[PDB]
DNA sequence: TTGTCTCCCAAAGGGAGACAA
DNA sequence: TTGTCTCCCAAAGGGAGACAA
């Protein structure tokens, strides 16, 4: 069930390929990631890789998640996020649980007492054990989280704005976990050199070569189903189409993202103005008409 | 003086290379640090490059120091340092100050007043300021910091075994800094990769290219003065002589640590068995006769 | 010399409804 | 619905010598 609580983690909306399967490996997106005089390498704009390898993972202080993925190229159960507020995070008080989350995801109260209470028993995603006091009171009535709460925040240091989640699987587990609200060992054109150097070599030798992939700090998948690159690049977008990613938008233009570097690339190809002005350049693939 | 700071937190013998003088790039201790099938590349072991740019900085949550360094290659002020211990650190009580330490760093007490103390003010590698409370109490008698280290000790986190740093200059700022007790951006091959293709690149056509020193991560200097590199590269050692880096040890053999990868090189060069117990492969500029 | 302990008084917080958004 | 406030009783700690390593 920890790899349920990875992907929460990382985001609602990952889908990670399935291990053997074959994705296409956009070298583009690679390089956005590690970017949040120079060789030049010439190196395909997508490659169609074999999905050799997933290694989800986790750093224990910061509790981020990243996963290694290894590449070859070729010739639900109920959950609930709160973004927390001040007084879950201030000293005072204890953590307000919403109400739907109370009761589709954490275990239901026994009302019988008074007050309803249990004692709560959560894993994170390195095996610790957390220990709430789930509790039902206050007027008018609330879903409220006290003993195990004022050790919790202290020890992963959360503050306000970011968020919690939990998760029950069908087994009994309960499980936790935190994400927190949005260059020390090589400088940004060494990495720059390195990712499309492995990835030439990659390409060109048909070998394994390896990346990460940190879900938070990716705007955007750059490993993705390969039968979904292809049906995007064979359906054919036009001016004015009207499409959907839910926020609405209307198709503006159609050319390259970058001519001089990545020439022909379906990468960010289509010009969009959206439609609510609560990036104007998206890739085929994360559109729908 | 915040530059005297840098390197203190770095450590007492970092004495980075002055810009704008011939340094020598030794490529594989580059790659030891970044690491505390795949393409090789032909490279030389030593460059002689020219020190275009120093950038010191520290992060601001770790606290950890590092530079960027911009090569391209060619055709005493008063301080004290203590590990903290348990008291130290623990809820009760605050720091001892060593006796040392208060007389040739600290300002000196006005010992008329009783008990004597001072409200000092510190500054920290990125401009903070820390109001600690200096006395000279207890019996027997000990200098003390009492009302800023509770304080201090929380937010950067410190916990025993680490190590605090007070420097005065010879203007009345106090500075403070910390050293805390000894993959996620890029996997090991293509951080590898990147580091000997960036130099490849910049050695052959002698352009400007950029690293990142980690004086804490570092097991040893891989950017020395040019001239220190060819004086031990000149002088003869013989086995069985006598050198010391302090501790003292005996030179058992001479021979290429990696024949395969880095043939000729004379890094790690020297073999030696250290006289007392309490790595035994050297460089020639580390070891003295 | 200095780390660690004990213990005292004040502080800081765990947890409880009271109130509007 | 739920964030925030107030306030009560217990806890946790700031700071002070007392003692050996
Ligand atoms: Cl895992
Ligand atoms: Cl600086």
């Amino acid at each position: 069930i920890d790899a349920e609580l990875w992907y929460a983690c990382a985001g609602p909306q990952k889908a990670l390929p399935p291990v053997g399967s074959v994705v296409a490996y956009l070298p583009q997106g690679h390089i956005e990631q590690v970017a949040s005089q120079i060789p030049r390498y010439n190196l395909p704009a997508v490659i169609p890789c074999m999905l050799n390898d997933i290694q989800l993972s986790a750093d224990p202080d910061s509790d981020e998640v990243y996963a290694t993925l290894t590449l070859c190229p070729m010739s639900k159960s109920r959950s609930f996020t709160k973004t927390l507020t001040v007084s879950d995070t201030s000293t005072h008080g204890g953590f307000s649980v919403p109400r739907r989350a109370a009761d589709d995801c954490l275990p239901k109260l026994d009302m019988s007492l008074n007050p309803p209470n249990q004692e709560l028993v959560a894993k994170d995603l390195h095996g610790n054990e957390w220990r709430f006091r789930h509790i039902f009171r206050g007027q008018p009535k609330r879903h409220l989280l006290t003993t195990g709460w004022s050790v919790f925040v202290s020890q992963k240091r959360l503050v306000a704005g970011d968020a919690v989640l939990f998760l029950r699987g069908e087994n009994g587990q309960l499980r936790v976990g935190v994400r927190r609200a949005p260059p020390k060992v090589l400088t940004s054109p060494t990495m720059h050199i390195g990712v499309l150097a492995a990835a030439a070599h990659a390409a060109t030798e048909k070998s394994r070569f390896s990346l990460i992939y940190n879900p938070r700090s990716c705007p955007s998948e750059f490993v993705i189903p390969y039968s979904k690159y292809l049906k995007a690049v064979k359906s054919n977008f036009n001016v004015g189409q009207r499409f959907k990613m839910r926020h609405t938008g209307t198709i503006t233009g159609i050319c390259d993202f970058d001519p001089a570097r990545w020439p022909g690339s379906e990468w960010r190809s289509l010009q969009v103005n959206w439609d609510e002005s609560s990036q104007e350049r998206v890739s085929p693939w994360e559109v729908e008409p």
